[PDB]
């Protein structure tokens, strides 16, 4: 409703970078006209000439001479138009956001392709946070998010969470520190946003329920804060009826969503995208315009041509193949845990994602148990300390990945782990 | 010497992001050991399987099944090791920096592959600048740099420049506002750095001389500021004895250099690199670790395999082919200017780069002359207003690109331009 409340002075001060202003009046109008105004290098000098990329369950992708020249040249900061248009239709199909036809100033849905979803998130955090600002999130959280927020000088207020994600009652009690009208008061420092990973949180594997999302959204309206929906495992849910997203219920235009292709299409190509209210997305684009400029044109065209030949049907079929693999991996690590860790640890079944979150009984810090008996016993898992703001506190938790291990390796790994628990206890 | 003076509180507060700490003790030591600690998605799910990329004057690049899996997966934040090692040897060959074997803390040379050179520059500006800080540069300057510095709240102090770049006498007079010891004084606000494009400045085309670089470096030592050497046209110099760089004379470890492949290899692949003192490069890497994470693995491997088969010899031969093309383009636009604009405008011969900088006689603002008689006469060039901090001031300058136009198009464009000058005058 008043987006200036969520934009720093520095972010609001950004102005558009003109690599389109004079290259603008060239297509339409006088088609026979000469322009010595662009800042583009001559692509005929570039050494790569054609490309052929094979695809499993898809048509081979080919860049001919002219397409290769485009792939090797600058492109628009928000992304190439055919990828933006395909992704916009995907978001309408999956989430039907209420904001599609809003006026720009009151939150019209807008998309920005980013160089990985984390780039979008980082520039969103930078857009909003002044030192001393209060922000809300649930621990344990992705260590990369915690390391991104740390230098911004915000106070991170932990919201309680359980096996169904954020607990609305905890959020409501935290917010009772303020009155709703304090959000309009410059002195009061009400929280600027709530950040969460609603599906398959890294490291816990837990996901929010539909009922809790509705409750949380009502609190976000009442105290007027944004919801940053960081959803990189949205396409890795094992339920296969997906819970409606915050974006799908965002009648106010207060949700910024980050989607990722890193887990289903490619992490190395560095292509994700943000969806959110136009005034906030515009601030991110302007920051991109003076940093990365745009995501790799080559990699966007690879993905765009894949997605267009797949169609939404082929995309969802690919998603379902990937879910099938990870769900079988999940069953396998749960079976190994059932056999070897029962009575020595506790865990919840992951609802989505790639990780199993294991609490060891009768030990206060597993960092000693793991890092010390590592090279020794030949097994390695990740201590949970890194997923809390205070990583120095002791943690009895371990994060175990099931993305790659074979059932044999899982059995060996947990056999070894079980013996150390019984020796250290 | 004291790098903390050039690092903001927020930048200094960044800590390493652990996507290597536990994936570390896996290669060496116990080679038979199981790790459930990584955070990598399974690359067998990714849909692209092989790639074949043809190369002019080079061997065809092929990604087989295993190389493709690597290209589609996360990689180190500073770049893939074989690209970093090749680029390090290139920098030693071209610049033999004095800092190669310094201790890390006193400026050991370090490299970071970035997602385009401008990303490195942006994160360097963000690393250094507090609101109110003073910075030095020469106008006219690249509009993207000006738009990057504007929201950071620094005072930009203009240093005089002529056809040989920055004028040392102007820099010395500006610096006489302070005493050298003021650089150690928290209250005095001596300039943090000098930024310049030393070869083929955009928009002027002018380049610094060797004698002036030595003078400028001595001033940077005396008043202890950094030199940010933004050199995207280093490989597009028409002289073909290249002037020694600031990096080549950096005995103190006070130079941060940005190199670009955007003009010679590819702008769309978004691959550049920073070279500088390890403590400052480390701050940039940590920021990358929470934003883009790394440059596209796929595109790095494309470039790395090209460069390794070329060798330094094949790389320099490619550079010389590109210089040959742009120098012939330069001769062509100068010929068209000689024929049609003589007596109506003044220009200096570009020493490097892609642009001709034209001053129109007897008119105060060419923005009216160009933008209004655009669709009309069918010719387009870029008003110079965008390359000054105060873009509202009138500018009699035009930037004309010679990267692409044919000699015919240049003749037509300047014929049209000449008539408007004679009608408007």
């Amino acid at each position: 409703m008043n987006y200036a409340r969520f934009i720093t002075a520095a972010s609001a001060a950004r102005n558009p970078s003109p690599i389109r202003t004079m290259t603008d009046i060239l297509s339409r109008g006088p088609k026979s006209m000469i322009s010595l105004a662009g800042g583009l290098p001559n692509p005929n000098m570039f050494p790569f000439k054609t490309a052929v990329i094979t695809v499993e369950n898809g048509k081979t992708i080919q860049f001919g001479e002219e397409m290769m020249k485009r792939a090797l040249q600058y492109s628009p900061s928000a992304g190439i138009p055919e990828l933006l248009s395909w992704l916009k239709q995907l978001q309408i199909k999956l989430h039907n956001p209420p904001t599609i036809h809003y006026p720009p100033s009151q939150g019209q849905m807008d998309l920005c392709v980013t160089s990985g979803s984390q780039q979008g998130l980082c520039k969103v955090f930078e857009m909003i946070i002044n030192p001393g600002d209060n922000v809300l999130l649930d621990e344990p959280a992705y260590s990369g998010t915690l390391q991104s927020l740390h230098p911004l000088g915000c106070n991170i207020i932990n919201v309680a969470s359980d096996e169904s994600g954020i607990v609305p009652d905890s959020l409501r009690d935290i917010l009772s520190r303020w009155k709703p009208e304090d959000a309009k008061n410059p002195q009061k420092n009400t929280p600027k946003f709530l950040y969460t990973v609603p599906n398959g949180n890294n490291p816990t594997g837990n996901s929010l329920t539909s009922e809790r999302k509705k409750e949380i959204y009502e609190l976000a309206r009442k105290y007027d804060f944004l919801i940053i929906e960081d959803d990189p495992y949205y396409f890795l849910q094992f339920n296969k009826f997906r819970v409606p997203t915050f974006l799908s219920m965002d009648v106010d235009g207060r949700v910024i969503r980050a989607d990722s292709f890193s887990k289903i299409i490619s992490s190395g190509l560095r292509i994700g995208f943000l969806t959110g209210p136009k005034p906030l997305i515009e601030r991110v684009i302007l920051h991109i315009q003076v940093s990365t400029l745009h995501p790799s044109t080559f990699n966007q065209l690879m993905i765009s041509q894949l997605l267009h030949e797949w169609g939404e049907e082929g995309f969802m079929a690919h998603v379902d193949r990937v879910i099938d693999f990870y769900s079988n991996q999940k069953d396998a690590i749960l079976a190994a845990a059932d056999k070897w860790l029962t009575g020595l640890a506790e865990w919840h079944v992951p609802a989505a994602g790639m990780f199993l979150w294991i609490k060891v009984k009768g030990i206060n810090d597993v960092k000693e148990l793991i890092e010390e008996k590592a090279v020794k016993m030949g097994v390695l898992m990740l201590p949970g300390n890194a997923f809390y703001v205070d990583s120095s506190a002791p943690s009895p938790y371990l994060r175990a990945s099931f993305s790659s291990a074979s059932p044999e390796q899982m059995d060996v790994a947990f056999q070894v782990l079980a013996q150390l628990i019984k020796e250290s206890l």
